[PDB]
RNA sequence: GGGGUAUCGCCAAGCGGUAAGGCACCGGAUUCUGAUUCCGGCAUUCCGAGGUUCGAAUCCUCGUACCCCAGCCA
């Protein structure tokens, strides 16, 4: 519970309302990042708890910000998470019609009007924080000229910004967006779904609430910042011939420590080129996500955790990360890879090698084991062993033995250095029958495989106060390695996770791997203490 | 000016009856993953200062702090 599902229901209870209808109306004007997805879970999961329905709204008018790529991306990462939205997916676009006619209302009811201020002047006229602003001189023509003068504008007769057509409301309201806000301005630009059929575009202000009541909407849900914009919504719907007036509610929207939550600072990242693609794995965008190997079911999860209020926050990584653990923890099947690998030849081994058995889920039987070949030259991980090193130190050191995972216990006895005087083997004895404790991979049946080690996209907490969020990106926020992996992972699938264990969760495709050389993106780490 | 919010490090219940929960954190137990699991611990206090009440985080008052608004963006 919270909030606003109080409010749904102490209207269900008052007979207000019979049944919900709510909305998810992102603009197409970039990828959808996790803040939306507390939008999606908000929205869609109050529909199907209250047996109500929710529509997908792409709120397109502003066509030189929007494109069909974003509307596409939309409608998959909303379907992705796992809701179905009501009926065919919706427009702002769908109304150009019905919203020309209700301008024209206005109008004809003499509350609207055609000024002819530049966008400098509007701005110049408009007042100040704390100084009322004034009216314009073009504020009283007459029903009959603004009709004209309108359709003028409509017909392609006034070029870009020289015209627009402003609610007339009270230039000294305390609330800025009651200054006569623009219902209509001028842009020669082609849409994405109307083509070239309008000149004129509406504003959000103008749009929004009117498409809530064409669409039936009984509760508007919305972020902290249009609260303001919530007087306007109920003007324009107080204003014209319509039989319904949808109640907007607004809630908190999503910070996400270390990371940029906001279309505006990810298309920068995007545009820059300082990450792939919107959905590069450091991305908190949906398709970022789920490329970087998170479950739908874990940001549900997070959504579900976060809450939803009206105070300004800002979630720790802990939180998210704490949810795919849970998950993959539960679900991911076992496997091994090396990162960082160092060859290690039990010259007590006599073979080709041979095949031991591995479970697919250390606690969980029922996943089933597997067979993985073992052998006299593995792969260990550099990490794993220690000439020398403390008491606490749990892994192979010089003179000690270790338990190989899910294979025998070996002694390091001779280390063999380079060079640099770094290490290129270590030469150990297993025992024949013996089955701290490290991973391994056998250098014989090894799969090549290039790990991804992503991390915090920004080297501080909050980014997007920075002057220049970007001059403050981590350059460690993707680090490649080249280790091997069990054969195993030889088909793997885009997109599944494993635990590669003592590691962390892993998953393939990054938009890279091939059947020669698998990329494996790492998607969080295990709990190190 | 106006609109909002202030409860444990970070989220978050609580709507007059005398401070849920999660994350994080600190112990201990297990464990062929220093993971998991498992127990135990973690606000005599709710921005502050008064006030009303038998009694308030929950009501009033005066303050303090932070967020949002001056796009022909959404
Ligand atoms: N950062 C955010 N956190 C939560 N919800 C958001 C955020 N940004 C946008 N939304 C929601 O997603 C919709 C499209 O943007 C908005 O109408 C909000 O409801
Ligand atoms: N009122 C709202 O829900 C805002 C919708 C607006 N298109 C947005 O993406 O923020």
């Amino acid at each position: 519970t919270n909030f606003i599902r109080q409010i749904i229901d102490e209207d269900l209870a008052s007979g207000k309302h019979t049944t919900v209808h709510t909305r998810f109306p992102p603009e197409p004007n970039g990828y959808l990042h996790i803040g939306h997805a507390k939008s999606i879970c908000l929205n869609f999961g109050i529909a199907q708890d209250y047996k109500g329905q929710c529509n997908l709204r792409f709120d397109d008018t502003n066509p030189v910000k929007e494109d069909i790529e974003y509307v596409e991306s939309i409608k998959n990462d909303v379907e992705w998470l796992g809701f179905h939205w009501s009926g065919n997916v919706r427009y702002s676009s769908d109304y150009f019609d019905q919203l020309h006619a209700y301008a024209i209302e206005l109008i004809n009811k003499g509350l609207a009007y055609v000024d002819e201020l530049t966008p400098e002047q509007i701005r110049e006229y408009r007042g100040t924080l704390t100084q009322p602003g004034k009216n314009s001189p073009y504020r009283d023509r007459s029903v009959e000229e603004n009709l004209a003068l309108f359709e003028k504008m409509r017909a392609g007769g006034f070029e870009e910004g020289k015209a627009c057509l402003r609610a007339k409301i009270d230039m000294a309201s305390p609330f800025i967006v009651m200054r006569d806000p623009v219902l209509y301005r001028i842009k020669f630009a082609e849409h994405h779904q109307t083509g070239n059929k309008w000149c004129i575009y509406p504003m959000y202000d103008f749009t929004h609430c009117i498409s809530d009541a064409l669409e039936g909407i009984t509760h508007s849900l919305c972020t902290l910042e249009f609260q303001d914009n919530r007087r306007l919504y109920d003007w324009v719907l107080d204003n014209i011939t319509i039989p319904v007036h949808p109640r907007q509610y607004e809630f908190s929207r999503l910070n996400l420590e270390y990371t940029v939550m906001s279309k505006r600072k990810l298309n920068l990242l995007v545009t820059d080129k300082h990450v792939e693609g919107w959905d590069d794995p450091r991305m908190p965008t949906i398709s970022g996500l789920r490329r970087r190997g998170y479950t739908a079911a874990s940001i549900r999860e997070f959504c579900k955790r976060i809450g939803v209020t009206k105070q300004d926050n800002t979630i720790e990584m802990a939180s998210l990360e704490s949810c795919i653990r849970e998950d993959l923890n539960e679900n991911a099947p076992r496997a091994m890879a090396v990162i960082d690998p160092v060859k290690l030849v039990i010259e007590n081994y006599q073979g080709e090698g041979e095949m031991v058995t591995m479970p697919n889920h250390p606690n969980k039987p029922e996943m089933g084991s597997r067979q993985v070949p073992f052998s006299g030259e593995i792969w260990i991980d550099r990490a794993d062993f220690r000439e020398e090193a403390n008491k606490q130190y749990k892994r192979l050191v010089l003179g000690k033995e270790v338990r190989l995972r899910n294979a025998y216990v070996i002694k390091a006895e001779r280390v063999e250095k380079d060079a640099e005087g770094n290490i290129t083997t270590i030469f150990c004895t297993y025992d024949a029958d013996t089955l701290g404790v490290i991973h391994w991979v056998s250098a014989a049946h090894a799969l090549p495989v290039e790990i991804r080690l992503y991390d915090r996209l920004f080297s501080v907490p909050n980014p997007g106060a920075a002057d220049d969020f970007l001059s403050v990106i981590n350059p460690e926020s993707l680090v490649i390695k080249q280790g091997f992996a069990e054969p195993s992972l030889k088909d793997a699938v885009a997109g599944k996770a494993f635990q590669f264990e003592r590691e962390g969760y892993f998953c393939l495709d990054s938009r890279h791997s091939t059947a020669e050389k698998p990329v494996f993106n790492r998607t969080v780490g295990l709990r190190d203490t």
